[PDB]
């Protein structure tokens, strides 16, 4: 209770419709707009209160956040199509966040606390600084994400501006980190205004050619570089991932880092991954269970599988169609060859849910 | 959406009040059932609101959990005093979940995922096999929370039945591990029928003395041995622990493990922790504020402290009255022994919050 007490909603009507006649001021109301961008709701009492559950969750988290100049509207797709067109609205059931010059694209789980934990990483400052062998080694335990860090004089380096730049082209999707420590530079093996990228669960990192970069080259590497061999399902931006396939077919690794099993299974798929990360068609989507309680049951029951026990298959994103490795327990688990089989049947269609 | 589709409730009446009358028949309907103990909501319309919101998150969690043998059910303190007296239901706002022949208190954070989270995990068995060096590794791995870890001959072991059997009084909070692999146990130093006991955060364990140990020795040493030195919060417990003050105070610790901030300053407080581990006097509470997003303005207001850098100070539980000790910014932080100074003054009452 006290000192530690969740703030239940009071009732104000802070979330409002944002229109042709509104906009301009509401913009100026606020440093930081969140705009959720919607299709008006149908009248079957399902979508009904699902839609007014919606908004009661901006409702909280602009309440949560008045005092740090953080606010939420409504944007309708029909209504408020002129507005959408002039702001960029174009994704329906995004929520586009405001800050500064910059638009972000929210498109993770709708829920009160991670809304409010993503707009308090977007409130953060987009570039984190690396000084001396301890941050270093907070910088070197990072491996579920892509991360990139340079090198510079200064923060008055030109070089550093426009990594900074870059930097919020990304953010808070893609942490990016800088060092003016000669000694961090040296065990990092970066020379002057050198930045290296790392592939999420990556050992190596990748050096964007051509210093010194510009905003440019930086932005576009990193463009060239999105998609990651093993990618790593967050509640931030959970649809964002599942919605970022080429022809709509997921392999899906379901592995509970923290159980021994898991961790096990974890292992080997982190191992394959680094083994085949060349490859420029494989791509694997890990899921923690225990990141997503509220999907376990769901996805037992129409996977057809057990998720106290390891997995990997392929879903088929228009139906949930779905098909699994064959592995007699939780004991049972592919060597890194079986696993490189499997992938390799699944890459070639020999292996699918058709 | 196909694949990743949250539940929503679908209005069915899965929740009810349990009293004198029905409860054999509840008890008899569910594998496991969890019953809120609650006091009459007050009769103004806020407070009214706030119960339905509370049932209705039974509700979805009743859906979720409804093929796995799970049922909800509340429990009036004024209306059902007699059978709360009878079923041990004795603090409010407690769901008290009946698994067995067990009784396990919930007292963390009322929200469906949390939920579902918890009963998933109790819905596991207590004892978690170790067999090989990966799955080794994994018990090694764990380190936020105090782990037990017993070496047997075999499941059929009347020292394993007694392992078993303390683990379920713990069960889920204290993971219980047991390994009949030699070569497990000889790198963990465990000799046959010997129980080792991990503190939170501590490298070294404590063997439980009296080999063979029955029931009731492992759950005497586990009790006295209850409060770790440096305890991390946790949504499932956050109330258990918070009410568990030490003479009205708490020493907490705020610091965000990613942040390479944050992670240095947990390295100075895990070494001091472990320097001074044998003090049954110091308690320290970690919270990283990443994993209470929704309390981070409040704490910010209440405490009137900055949660972008690591911070420590004392708060009194009583009206969440504080001291904080002094950092120039996130960069100036305390050596080992300028924190065990600090903490010393406080074990002292030299630094108090009136
Ligand atoms: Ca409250
Ligand atoms: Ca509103
Ligand atoms: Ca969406
Ligand atoms: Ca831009
Ligand atoms: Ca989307
Ligand atoms: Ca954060
Ligand atoms: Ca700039
Ligand atoms: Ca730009
Ligand atoms: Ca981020
Ligand atoms: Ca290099
Ligand atoms: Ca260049
Ligand atoms: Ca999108
Ligand atoms: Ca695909
Ligand atoms: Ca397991
Ligand atoms: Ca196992
Ligand atoms: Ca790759
Ligand atoms: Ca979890
Ligand atoms: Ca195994
Ligand atoms: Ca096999
Ligand atoms: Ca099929
Ligand atoms: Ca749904
Ligand atoms: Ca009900
Ligand atoms: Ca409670
Ligand atoms: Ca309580
Ligand atoms: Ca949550
Ligand atoms: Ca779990
Ligand atoms: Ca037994
Ligand atoms: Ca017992
Ligand atoms: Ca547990
Ligand atoms: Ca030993
Ligand atoms: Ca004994
Ligand atoms: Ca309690
Ligand atoms: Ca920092
Ligand atoms: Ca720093
Ligand atoms: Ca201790
Ligand atoms: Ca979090
Ligand atoms: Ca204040
Ligand atoms: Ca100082
Ligand atoms: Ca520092
Ligand atoms: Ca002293
Ligand atoms: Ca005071």
């Amino acid at each position: 209770q006290e000192g530690l007490d969740f703030p239940e909603y009071d009732g104000v009507d802070r979330v409002i419709n944002v229109n042709a006649k509104n906009y301009k001021n509401v913009f100026k109301k606020y440093e930081v707009l969140a705009l959720l961008y919607h299709e008006p709701p149908e009248d079957d009492k399902a979508s009904q209160r699902q839609f007014e559950m919606e908004e009661l969750i901006l409702e909280l988290a602009a309440q949560v956040l008045e005092d740090k100049g953080v606010g939420f509207g409504l944007v309708d797709s029909e209504k408020d199509a002129a507005v959408a067109k002039k702001l960029g609205l174009t994704e329906v059931d995004s929520m586009y966040v405001f800050k500064g010059d910059e638009v972000i694209e929210y498109d993770g789980e709708f829920s009160a606390d991670t809304i409010v934990e993503f707009l308090l990483d977007v409130l953060e400052d987009p570039v984190e600084l690396i000084e001396g062998e301890r941050e270093l080694q907070a910088f070197e335990n990072i491996e579920d994400e892509i991360k990139l860090i340079g090198y510079f004089k200064s923060k008055d380096s030109e070089h550093y501006k426009a990594f900074e730049d870059a930097a919020e082209e990304f953010h808070p999707y893609i942490p990016f980190f800088a060092t003016f420590d000669s000694k961090v530079a040296k065990k990092l093996t970066l020379k002057l205004n050198e930045i290296d990228f790392y592939e999420a669960f990556m050992e190596e990192p990748v050096t964007i050619p051509g210093k010194p970069n510009s905003e440019e080259e930086i932005v576009n590497f990193v463009e060239e570089h999105r998609r990651s061999t093993l990618r790593k399902l967050k509640p931030e931006s959970m649809y964002e991932t599942w919605e970022d396939d080429m022809d709509g077919i997921h392999i899906v690794a379901f592995a509970e880092e923290a159980d021994p099993d898991g961790f096990e299974f974890l292992e080997t798929l982190k191992a394959v991954a680094q083994d085949n990360t060349e490859n420029p068609d494989l791509s694997i989507i890990w899921i923690d269970p225990d990141d997503f309680p509220l999907l376990v049951p769901y996805w037992e029951k129409t996977f057809d599988i057990d998720l106290s026990a390891p997995q990997i298959g392929v879903v088929n994103v228009t139906d949930a169609d779905s098909v699994w490795m064959e592995m007699d327990d939780e004991e049972d688990l592919p060597s890194a060859e079986e696993l490189e089989d499997w992938l390799e049947d699944v890459l070639e269609g020999e292996i699918n849910t058709e």
